[PDB]
Formats: structure tokens, C-alpha cells, sequence
């Protein structure tokens, strides 16, 4: 992209997006999920580019040139993200995550505190403990014989029977160059994160300093899913959700306008005390 930079972060060389917009805070920090890069945010960046400083960190072995790296998890993602934020001299940021980027967002909210990271937005992140089908997929991702088969079953779930041109391009073209190294790592970390933390909702409830977090999602579409978000929202003043009605698990791609108004609303709220 026009905005794609690269820096040394401890051992590893990481690419990141930085639009270097010279404007009022907070910074908008878009956090990739596993085994994809800033390319998932190219439509979202367009919505935000003019009115905000937009930062997109790419994880170790993630970017236009995927490469094998030493095993790491979401704690390393936080430190990696914070190291890029120190080098860019960014203080106050609004983290916005996609899917299992959420583990990075919540740990980041903890480690940075409510002053630097006063709110967060989590997009299409499975709020409940893995269901058998998702549990099955992590299995396949972790198996060096069937990891690719694992990715294809997930692609089926994320597209939800839609011929959605932009999302299909993301999955089959922009994730094509990611291998078992990444997809195997993704299965290991996400499985461990649900195992260790219970769920995203347990992790968020467990924060030392609870904060405005909004879950914005299109999937899953079933009533039972909306109710756990609704019940959690009832129990926690700080939690809200928005069902975006988009066709796929990638609203950043297929309803970027809708993603942006929620991001903008949280950005506005931050700018006003
Ligand atoms: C980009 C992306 C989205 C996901 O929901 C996911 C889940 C498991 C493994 C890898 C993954 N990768
Ligand atoms: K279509
Ligand atoms: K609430």
C-alpha cells in the first residue's frame, strides 16, 4: 500500500500500516486476526484515512511476504503492538480487532491501561467457548496433514453461503501465502486462549480496569448467539454490541461503512473527556 512501512521490533522485522495523518488523538489501532495482514483493513482504512491516524501492525511472519518464525502468542502480539506504538510516539489509541485479534485487544487494554487505551472495539469474535465444529477446525489447523483442509472448512463458515467477491479475494488470494507455520500456530494459540481464559467474555469481565468495549459482528446469525451478547450487555454497563447484518464474518471488508461509524462513535466519545 501507499502507507506500508517496516521496522525492527526486538528480534523480528514487522511491516505495519501508518497513514501518518497529523491530527488530534486518539490513534486508531486496527489489529489483524491470525494468518492475515493489513489487507483485511484496506476498505476500513479508506473510511478512516482522512479524519484519523490509522496504525495496522502485522504479526511475526505476517505480511505481503509470509515467513516461518519462532512460536509466539497474544502476549508477544501486545508487546509487538506496543513497541510499534512507542517508535511512532503514539500515546492514546483506540484498538479495533478482527476475530482472534481480540485476545491481543483485551490483553492490550490490560497492559496499556484506561488512560492510553480508554475503549476498544472487537469485530466478529466468537464470544462463547468453541462449539464442536470450531473445536474441530482448530484440531485440523494444528495437524500438519490436514491444516489446509482446516482453512477450507473455516472459509465455508466465514462466507456463510455468500458469493461475496471482496471476502472471497481476502480468503483465497490475500491469505494464500500463509502456511502450516501460521495456521498451526493460530490453532495452538486460540485453543490455549479459550482453555486458559474460558472465553473472550470471561477475559473482558476479568480486566483489572473494565472499559467501554463494543462487539460489532455479522456472524453467527442465530438467536442463541445474540442472546449471550444481550445477556453480557445486561450484566456489564461497559459492554455493548451491534449486529451489523453483513453477509460474512468480515464486516471490515463487506460493511466497512458500518464498522467505521461504530469506530468513529467510540473515537468521538474519547475526544470528549
Ligand atoms: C483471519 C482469521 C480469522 C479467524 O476467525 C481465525 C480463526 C482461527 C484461526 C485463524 C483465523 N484467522
Ligand atoms: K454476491
Ligand atoms: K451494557
Amino acid at each position: 500500500d501507499t502507507y506500508l512501512h517496516e521496522t525492527l521490533v526486538f528480534d523480528n522485522k514487522l511491516s505495519y500500516i501508518d497513514n501518518q495523518r497529523d491530527t488530534d488523538g486518539p490513534a486508531i489501532l486496527l489489529l489483524p486476526g491470525w494468518c492475515h495482514d493489513h489487507r483485511v483493513y484496506k476498505y476500513l482504512i479508506q473510511e478512516l484515512d482522512a479524519d484519523f491516524r490509522v496504525i495496522v501492525p502485522n504479526w511475526r511472519g505476517h505480511g505481503l511476504s509470509p515467513s516461518e518464525v519462532p512460536d509466539f502468542g497474544y502476549q508477544e502480539q501486545v508487546k509487538d503492538a506496543l513497541e510499534i506504538l512507542d517508535q511512532l510516539g503514539v500515546e492514546t489509541f483506540l484498538p479495533v480487532s478482527h476475530s482472534h485479534g481480540g485476545w491481543v485487544l483485551v490483553e492490550l487494554l490490560e497492559q496499556a491501561g484506561p488512560e492510553r487505551a480508554p475503549r476498544g472495539i472487537i469485530m466478529d469474535w466468537l464470544m462463547w467457548a468453541p462449539k464442536p465444529d470450531f473445536a474441530k477446525s482448530l484440531t485440523l489447523l494444528k495437524d500438519p496433514e490436514r491444516w489446509r483442509e482446516g482453512t477450507h472448512g473455516l472459509f465455508d463458515v466465514w462466507l456463510d453461503g455468500h458469493d461475496e467477491k471482496r471476502v472471497r479475494h481476502h480468503l483465497l488470494e490475500e491469505m494464500a501465502d500463509y502456511g502450516y507455520d501460521c495456521w498451526g500456530r493460530s490453532g495452538r494459540v486460540i485453543e490455549d486462549a479459550y482453555g486458559r481464559n474460558g472465553s473472550p467474555m470471561q477475559m473482558m469481565a476479568n480486566l483489572t480496569k473494565t472499559r467501554p468495549i463494543r462487539h460489532i459482528f455479522s456472524q453467527p446469525t442465530e438467536p442463541e448467539y445474540e442472546k449471550i451478547n444481550s445477556d453480557f450487555a445486561e450484566q456489564h454497563p461497559w459492554f455493548s454490541y451491534a449486529k451489523l447484518g453483513g453477509p460474512t464474518a468480515f464486516p471490515a471488508i463487506d460493511v466497512p461503512d458500518r464498522a467505521a461509524v461504530h469506530i468513529r462513535e467510540f473515537a468521538t466519545a474519547i475526544r470528549q473527556g
